[PDB]
């Protein structure tokens, strides 16, 4: 007396209350599919069906009171909001003049998006990924994307984790004008079009749903009726695991960039801004916004956009506008939000931002710097080098000599080298510029030895078309295969090739080929060497560190490279 709450376990998800709604087993519009609450509704039910009711209930989270209210007689609603996500004990009591008396506590969870309710996630790291004592100010930086989780099969628990800095999350797409998207076939363009419903252009939504939230992962405890699930479940646990994980949403990239171009109209970029604000409220263990926008200027997949005069401006007072939106965010919450972005490093990309201004808004700038040369057209080269190859004309590197044809070079040749120098010319700080790695190889068919020009350098023939093959073989589209498929179709374990393919390295560009003589089959990446080679460039300029496309194509041997590379280094962090 008075009789012991006892406490109606069922209803509630196992008393799982969470602070996001998620619809489960349908897709919509994104407004339609989540919701976001400050704090979270509790209700529990008890009963006291013999003896006295008491007057009043209190609820207690490991013995700490958070709520009170009144008895209703022999069956009551505890009925209240919180806040901070977590597991507790709870327990109900009743009191009356005479006494108190306490149900047997129960575990309850409240579900928030810091994963603050979530244990350290269970890593299962392909173990040829090894450990090192890389200085924590280094950037080591890669792209985790959404739909490796299908048929490449790389989910959130198979990332080197303790050899990253910053996971760069792809792709976050804007709703609006977005063509580009139908490049990709298959669903991607409708299912943007789909979480597009009822959403203003130049918000950013969920591009797929079952990826970033609704699907369970056996490996990290995941059930159907679990509260938020998919990759976001998995990163907020990964958070768990190491607080200083920078996490971070990449917004755009290749096929997501067409609303870009309408940020020049400020009534967008406010729309946007805004948008952005909220995903970072409602998706809390995301550490600030990445923009990748290819490109200010046009170049990119949307051959009919693209304006250098107005596109620069529209990216710099973009960054200027973000920087006062995560500033409130800072000043809300007490935590640092970062403003990063990755840009193209060829001099028609970089003269098309006046980085000396937009730099000062950034954290940091993930050059990127490959995807110089490829399968796009039939000209071999080095397509991720720090400097130029052999394969280049007299006046090629620096542009000012004229091509095969006598036409002048319209300006320097794509390598990382030409692209950092003109970026720090300008004034860009060293210690904000990351130095992209690629995980991935370019390649061709048909450079036969008859069409070389120096018999020694296939970066000197010409092909026929694009590299061909299987996803078993890492080759997902034509003339592009993962880093793990290059070592195992053409290195083999010690580097010195199989299947017909030779390995080869150009000492000038640093960067590495490998070559089918009799096929013809030539592909142009990154291997130790070469990102040997870029860390020690990184530490000789003072770069802020190193970052990948993408880890789900590396097999450990990148990323333990880029570390390598920068033993023994430390860099100044940035300021905004």
């Amino acid at each position: 007396a008075p009789t012991a709450p006892s406490i109606d376990m069922y209803g509630s998800n196992n008393l799982q209350f969470s602070k996001i709604e998620l619809a489960m087993e349908t897709t919509s519009g994104y407004n339609d599919m989540v919701k976001y609450h400050e704090l979270a509704k509790i209700k529990v039910k008890f009963n006291q069906w013999s003896g006295t009711s008491g007057d009043t209930y209190n609820v207690y989270f490991d013995g700490v009171k958070v709520a009170t209210g009144a008895i209703t007689g022999s069956q009551t609603t505890a009925s209240f909001e919180y806040g901070q996500g977590g597991l507790y004990q709870m327990e109900i009591e009743a009191c009356d003049a005479t006494g108190c008396s306490k149900s047997a506590p129960v575990e309850i969870t409240i579900a928030d998006t810091d994963g603050s309710h979530l244990k350290p996630l269970t890593m299962n790291v392909d173990p040829n990924n090894k450990s090192y004592n890389t200085d924590p100010s280094i950037v080591m930086g890669t792209y985790f994307v959404e739909w490796g989780i299908y048929g490449r099969d790389y989910t959130v628990d198979n990332m080197p984790v303790d050899n990253l800095t910053h996971i760069l999350y792809g792709f976050i797409p804007i709703c609006g004008p977005n063509e580009s998207v139908k490049s990709v076939g298959g669903n991607s363009f409708n299912a943007l079009q789909t979480a597009c419903r009822g959403v203003n252009d130049y918000e950013v939504v969920i591009h797929d749903p079952w990826a970033a939230y609704q699907k369970s992962f056996p490996q990290a405890g995941h059930e159907y009726s679990t509260p938020i699930k998919g990759n976001y479940a998995m990163l907020m646990a990964l958070k768990q695991r190491n607080p200083d994980l920078k996490i971070i949403p990449s917004i755009g990239g290749w096929t997501l960039s067409d609303p870009f171009y309408d940020f020049v109209d400020k009534k967008n970029r406010d729309t946007f801004v805004a948008s952005v604000k909220k995903f970072l409220k409602t998706w809390k263990f995301y550490d600030g916004v990445d923009i990748d926008w290819e490109f200010p200027g046009g170049g990119g997949a949307a051959a009919d956009k693209g304006d250098p005069v107005n596109d620069g401006p529209a990216y710099i007072a973009l960054m200027r506008e973000l920087r006062v939106m995560l500033d409130e965010l800072e000043a809300e919450t007490g935590r640092t939000y970062e403003l990063t972005s990755a840009i193209g490093v060829g001099y028609d990309k970089i003269e098309d931002v006046d980085y000396a201004d937009a730099v000062q808004y950034m954290d940091y700038i993930f050059a990127m710097t490959y995807d110089f040369y490829g399968g796009w057209n039939n000209v071999p080269g080095h397509q991720t080098a720090l400097y130029c190859g052999s394969f280049m004309r007299p006046g090629q590197c620096d542009g000012g000599g004229v091509d095969e044809n006598g036409e002048p070079y319209k300006g320097p040749a794509y390598t990382a080298d030409n692209g950092i120098q003109l970026l720090l010319a300008q004034g860009v700080p060293a210690n904000k510029l990351v130095l992209g790695t690629a995980m991935y190889g370019r390649g061709w068919e048909g450079v036969t030895p008859d069409t070389l020009t120096d018999p020694n350098d296939p970066m000197t023939g010409t092909a026929t078309g694009k590299l061909k093959g299987s996803t078993a073989q890492g080759v997902w589209e034509d003339g592009v295969i993962d880093y793990k498929g290059i070592k195992s179709f053409m290195l083999g374990a010690n580097n010195t090739g199989i299947n017909g393919f030779e390995y080869g390295y150009d000492a000038q560009a640093e960067a590495p080929w490998v070559w089918n003589r009799s096929t013809g089959e030539l592909i142009t990446f990154d291997d130790h060497r070469s990102v040997l080679a870029k860390g020690n460039y990184a530490k000789s300029l003072g770069l802020a560190g190193l970052f990948s496309w993408e880890i789900d194509a590396d097999n450990g041997d990148i990323l333990n490279a880029m570390h390598e590379g920068m033993a023994g280094g430390v860099v100044t962090p940035p300021n905004r």
